[PDB]
C-alpha cells in the first residue's frame, strides 16, 4: 500500500503472537475468542522484553494447560485494568422517570434496563495512566459507559445512543464523561478513535460526535462543553474531509460534491481479530492484494457495521470486500448532521461568519444527497460506488449506485431538511414500507442473510433509533404512525429477550418475535450500550399505557 498506516504499539504485535498460539492449542469446539489475548496487559514487574522471552521459551501446538498457566503467570486478564465505577448520577428510580409509561410491568423492566447503566459503568484503571505502556487499554479522563461482554472499552457511535439513554435515566454528568473521553481522543490523534484500545488508533467510527454535544447541550445549555467542543469538533470535520478519506464527485451540471468514505489507516490483519483476517486473506496471491483486504476489512470496521453484504463487490463472498470503495449514505448524513450542529454552536458562540462557513456544507452536502445519493425508482438513497480508487475525482453514474436495501439507505430522514419535505417523506414511508425491511421486531438491517451480524434476519439500536426518530419528526401522519409503530415492535422484542435471557442482546433477529441475533465471527454479546439507549429513549418519546399490553400474546394490528 502507497496509502497511510498508522503503527501499532509492540505491545499489541506481541499479544496477536499469544494470540495465535491460543487459537491453535484449543479444541475447535472450545476456541477462545480472540480478542481476549490483545486486551491482556503485562503483570507487574516484568518487561515485555522478559514476557516475550519467556512466550518464545514456552513455544520453542502448546497444551492448554501450558498455556493458561503461562498466561496466568506472565498478564493481568482482559478488563483486569478497566474498573467498576459507580456513576454520580445513578440514581435506582429517578423521579419522573418515564412517568409517560403506565403499564406498571413495562416500567419495572424499563428500571431494570436503567439499573443495567451501573454494570456499563467503568473506570479506568491508575495502573494505565501510571504506565500506559503495559496495557492496551487506553487513559481517559473520565469514567466510561462501555456496550458489554467482550468491548471492554468505550466506543464511538455505541456513545451517542447510551447517550440518548442516558439522557432519559436523567444521567447528564456520565452523559458529558463520555463526550469528555471521545474529546480527549481526538485532542490526542486528530480523529475520535473506533474505541479507546491501542489496537484502534489506526481507524475512526462514524461521527457522531457533534450529536453528542448538540443532544447534551439541548438540556443543559452547557456552553462550556459547546466552546471546549467547537475546536475538536472543527479538528474532526476536516480530518473526514481531507486526504485519502474525502472523494469528489462530479454531476451532469458541473458541480462537484464533496463526500467521504471510510478509510482505515491499516492495511494488515485487525490485532483484535488476527487469526481470522489472516486466514481470509490467505487465498491473495500477491502481498498487495492481501494489503488491499486488510485495508477494506479494517474500514468496514470504522464504518461500524462489521460486515454486511453492503461493503461486498459480491456479495455474500467475504473475500470480496471493498469498503473504501463506497461512498456511503449514512456517513455522509452524520457529516451532514456535524455541518448543522458546528452551524448551531457557532452561532451559539456568537461565532457568525463560522456559522455561515458550515451552513453553506450544509446547504451543498444536501444538494449532494439529491444528485448523489437519492434514487427516485426505489424512493430511498443509494450507496455510491467509485469506479477508482478516489485520488482524483470521478463523473457520478447511475450504474455507480448501490441498489440493494438497506436500513442505511433510509438514513438521511434522521436530518430535519429532509423530514421536513413533506412529499418526500410520503415517497420514502411508501419505499420503506415495501422494501421488505419492516419485520416482526422492527427494521431489518439488509435483504440478505449473509451469515454475517450486520445483514438479515438481524436489525440494529442505531437503525431502528434513526428512522424512528426521524419518520416520528415529519408532519405526514403515515410517517409518526409508522415510527411509533416500529419503537413499539422493537421494545416489545426485547422485552421478550429480556424475559427469558435476563440481559439485553447486542442485535434481534427481527425476522422473529423475541429472538436475539447472531453471526459474524463472534458469539451473541449482552449489556447492551446502544439497546438500553434505545429501549429507553423510545420508552420516554411514546410512553406505554397500562392497558396496552407488552406480552406477546395479543398481537393487535390496531393501536390504543
Ligand atoms: O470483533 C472485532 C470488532 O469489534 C467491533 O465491532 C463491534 O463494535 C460495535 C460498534 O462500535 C459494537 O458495539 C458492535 O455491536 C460490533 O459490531 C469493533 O468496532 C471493530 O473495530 C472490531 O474489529
Amino acid at each position: 500500500d502507497s496509502g497511510p498506516v498508522v503503527a501499532t504499539t509492540k505491545l499489541v504485535t506481541f499479544l496477536q503472537r499469544v494470540q495465535h498460539t491460543a487459537l491453535r492449542s484449543y479444541p475447535k469446539k472450545q476456541t477462545p475468542d480472540p480478542k481476549s489475548y490483545i486486551d491482556l496487559s503485562l503483570k507487574r514487574p516484568y518487561s515485555l522484553s522478559t514476557i516475550e522471552s519467556a512466550f518464545d521459551d514456552l513455544t520453542s501446538p502448546v497444551p492448554v494447560e501450558t498455556l493458561e498457566k503461562f498466561v496466568k503467570e506472565y498478564f493481568d486478564g482482559a478488563g483486569e485494568d478497566l474498573l467498576h465505577h459507580e456513576p454520580v448520577d445513578f440514581v435506582s428510580d429517578p423521579s419522573g422517570f418515564l412517568s409517560n409509561v403506565e403499564n406498571e410491568e413495562v416500567r419495572e423492566w424499563a428500571r431494570e434496563v436503567h439499573g443495567l447503566w451501573r454494570n456499563l459503568s467503568c473506570r479506568v484503571s491508575d495502573s494505565v495512566r501510571e504506565s500506559a505502556d503495559r496495557h492496551t487499554l487506553l487513559p481517559l479522563p473520565e469514567p466510561v459507559i462501555i456496550p458489554g461482554s467482550r468491548f471492554r472499552e468505550v466506543y464511538y457511535w455505541d456513545s451517542y445512543w447510551v447517550i440518548k439513554g442516558l439522557m432519559t435515566s436523567q444521567m447528564f454528568t456520565t452523559a458529558k464523561g463520555l463526550v469528555t473521553n471521545l474529546m480527549s481522543l481526538v485532542e490526542t490523534y486528530g480523529y475520535a478513535l473506533n474505541g479507546a484500545r491501542a489496537y484502534y488508533t489506526n481507524r475512526s467510527q462514524p461521527p457522531l460526535l457533534s450529536s453528542m454535544v448538540y443532544e447534551i447541550y439541548n438540556v443543559t445549555k452547557d456552553e462550556e462543553l459547546v466552546r471546549k467542543a467547537i475546536p475538536l469538533l472543527l479538528k474532526e470535520y476536516e480530518f473526514w474531509n481531507s486526504g485519502k478519506h474525502k472523494v469528489v464527485i462530479r454531476d451532469a451540471n458541473g458541480y462537484d460534491h464533496v463526500l467521504s468514505r471510510y478509510y482505515a489507516m491499516w492495511n494488515k490483519p485487525r490485532p483484535e481479530s488476527s487469526v481470522f483476517d489472516e486466514e481470509s486473506a490467505s487465498g491473495f496471491s500477491t502481498m498487495l492484494e492481501k494489503q488491499r483486504f486488510h485495508r477494506d476489512i479494517a474500514t468496514a470496521a470504522e464504518s461500524g457495521c462489521a460486515f454486511s453484504t453492503r461493503w461486498m463487490r459480491d456479495p455474500p463472498n467475504f473475500t470480496t470486500m471493498a469498503t473504501t470503495s463506497v461512498v456511503p449514505v449514512d456517513l455522509n448524513v452524520f457529516l451532514l448532521k456535524m455541518e448543522l450542529d458546528i452551524a448551531f454552536m457557532m452561532k451559539v458562540s456568537g461565532d457568525q461568519n463560522g456559522s455561515d462557513r458550515f451552513v453553506k456544507a450544509s446547504k451543498a452536502r444536501e444538494k449532494a444527497f439529491q444528485t448523489v445519493f437519492w434514487n427516485e425508482k426505489a424512493g430511498q438513497w443509494l450507496d455510491y460506488w467509485l469506479s477508482s480508487s478516489g485520488e482524483e475525482s470521478e463523473t457520478w453514474k447511475a450504474e455507480n449506485q448501490n441498489t440493494n436495501v438497506f436500513a442505511s439507505n433510509f438514513a438521511p430522514i434522521w436530518i430535519n431538511s429532509i423530514n421536513s419535505d413533506e412529499n418526500l417523506v410520503k415517497k420514502v414511508v411508501t419505499a420503506l414500507k415495501n422494501s421488505g425491511l419492516i419485520a416482526p421486531a422492527g427494521i431489518l438491517t439488509s435483504l440478505t442473510n449473509s451469515g454475517q451480524q450486520w445483514d438479515s434476519p438481524n436489525g440494529w439500536a442505531p437503525q431502528q433509533e434513526m428512522i424512528v426518530t426521524g419518520l416520528g419528526r415529519s408532519s405526514v401522519k403515515e410517517a409518526k404512525e409508522m415510527a411509533e409503530d416500529i419503537a413499539r415492535r422493537w421494545i416489545k422484542s426485547n422485552y421478550l429477550v429480556y424475559k427469558k435471557s435476563g440481559t439485553i442482546h447486542e442485535k434481534l433477529k427481527v425476522t422473529e418475535l423475541g429472538e436475539y441475533g447472531g453471526g459474524g465471527e463472534y458469539m451473541p454479546q449482552t449489556g447492551f450500550g446502544w439497546s438500553n439507549g434505545v429501549i429507553l429513549a423510545f420508552l420516554e418519546e411514546y410512553g406505554w399505557p397500562s392497558h396496552l399490553s407488552i406480552e406477546a400474546l395479543e398481537h393487535h394490528h390496531h393501536h390504543h
